[PDB]
């Protein structure tokens, strides 16, 4: 618990630990939602993890993400040391500069690329699902959620599938720290893999995402090797943990809700809507900004340098945005959320993400419509910048499945 800064008033103090929420065992989303109980301010300060603000309501969260002038992405993560060392592009960049890098990044992961990827996504999901189907069980997170996104990224960046385990080892030690490496060290190791590949793609460019980024033009001039590297770092990890963990939260829910599974089994056309409502209910991201100058925000005095956590996850869980937010209703009429962010940094991979989600849900229910959490298994959730599921043991009667 860091010393309380003089400018922060005692009545706004709420010591929430974003890395180890008090009631995590009851569900990570449930753990964060405590920040939304009637007796909690819209904006509080926690002395945990170095000390920082936390917008607790969709309104303030959306507003801060819109006001990039006061809320910079220069240092987007908590703790401060992680945010300061983080230099990915364009996530650690504020507009107007960020504008064109985002446009270049969009060429390789935006809507265009998606349609061309469908067949590979479709094929990968089925292939993975078919290998499990006859087994009658699996650790969904390990056997499907983990290898799905990386494989998609490899095809996207035109990298050898042989490097998957190595790349997975690199990203894993960065996003799932065990305490052996500082964030910076993990980043360098990851970069050490990318540096040479970019050098090669710059001299002899192909049609892969990496060749496009590395030879792109930004703000009236050629992108530097260093910048290309900083963009590829993000294009790599951006679609990993978020997709892996979200898919897990989804499957855990469906495994525990036979009623909801049947709904989608009988009404397959409702899967797209089910995906949006799940994206809201099981939102899992939470990064933030740093004050560029002293600023009064909704009656609260913020000082230059203050870090503010703007939980993407919380907007959609806000009762004020969605009636009885914790209830999953595939028939919800105005599903509002900021699961993919908000403002100038709104997720460029959102369309790819939705396809990965929808294809997974469609292809899985088609082959394994009836499954459950392994009896006696207590699902453990993890909290952080990208909350998730430690493991998802699943079981099912192979006789109720079918190869397609
Ligand atoms: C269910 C999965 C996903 C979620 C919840 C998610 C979440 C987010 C969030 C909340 C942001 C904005 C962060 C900020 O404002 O600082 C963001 C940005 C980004 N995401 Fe995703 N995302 C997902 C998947 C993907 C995938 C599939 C990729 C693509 C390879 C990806 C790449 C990006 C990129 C490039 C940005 C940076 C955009 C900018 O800074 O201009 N995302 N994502
Ligand atoms: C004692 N002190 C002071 C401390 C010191 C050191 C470590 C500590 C840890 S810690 O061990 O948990 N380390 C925290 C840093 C983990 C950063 C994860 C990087 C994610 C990369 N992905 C993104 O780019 C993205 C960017 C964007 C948002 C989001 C999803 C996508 C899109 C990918 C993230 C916790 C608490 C305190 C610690």
């Amino acid at each position: 618990l860091a010393p309380l800064p003089p400018h922060v008033p005692e009545h706004l103090v709420f010591d929430f630990d974003m890395y180890n929420p008090s009631n995590l065992s009851a569900g990570v989303q449930e753990a964060w939602a405590v920040l939304q109980e009637s007796n909690v301010p819209d904006l509080v300060w926690t002395r945990c993890n170095g000390g920082h603000w936390i917008a607790t309501r969709g309104q303030l969260i959306r507003e801060a993400y819109e006001d990039y002038r006061h809320f910079s992405s220069e240092c987007p993560f908590i703790p401060r040391e992680a945010g300061e060392a983080y230099d990915f592009i364009p996530t650690s960049m504020d507009p107007p500069e960020q504008r064109q890098f985002r446009a270049l990044a969009n060429q390789v992961v935006g809507m265009p690329v998606v349609d061309k990827l469908e067949n590979r996504i479709q094929e990968l999901a089925c292939s993975l699902i078919e290998s499990l189907r006859p087994q009658g069980q699996c650790n969904f997170t390990e056997d499907y959620a983990e290898p799905f996104p990386i494989r998609i990224f490899m095809l996207l960046a035109g990298l050898p599938e042989e490097d998957i385990p190595h790349l997975k080892y690199l990203t894993d030690q960065m996003t799932r720290p065990d305490g052996s490496m500082t964030f910076a060290e993990a980043k360098e190791a990851l970069y050490d893999y990318l540096i040479p590949i970019i050098e090669q793609r710059r001299q002899k460019p192909g049609t892969d995402a990496i060749s496009i980024v590395a030879n792109g033009q930004v703000n009236g001039r050629p992108i530097t090797s260093d910048e290309a590297k900083r963009m590829c770092g993000l294009l790599l990890v951006g679609g990993l943990d978020t997709v892996v963990n979200f898919l897990s939260f989804s499957m855990e829910f469906l495994a525990k809700s036979p009623e909801h599974r049947q709904e989608l089994i009988e009404r397959p056309e409702r899967i797209p809507a089910a995906c949006e409502e799940l994206l809201r209910r099981f939102s899992l991201v939470a990064d933030g900004r740093i004050l560029t100058s002293d600023y009064e925000f909704h009656g609260v005095q913020l000082k230059k340098g203050d870090q503010i956590l703007l939980p993407q996850m919380l907007s959609g869980l806000d009762e004020r945005e969605n009636a009885c937010p914790m209830h999953v209703d595939f028939s919800r009429q105005k599903v509002s959320h900021t699961t993919f962010g908000h403002g100038s940094h709104l997720c460029l991979g959102q369309h790819l993400a939705r396809r990965e989600i929808i294809v997974t849900l469609k292809e899985w229910l088609t082959r394994i419509p009836d499954f459950s959490i392994a009896p006696g298994a207590q699902i453990q959730h993890k909290s952080g910048i990208v909350s998730g599921v430690q493991a998802l043991p699943l079981v099912w009667d192979p006789a109720t499945t079918k190869a397609v």
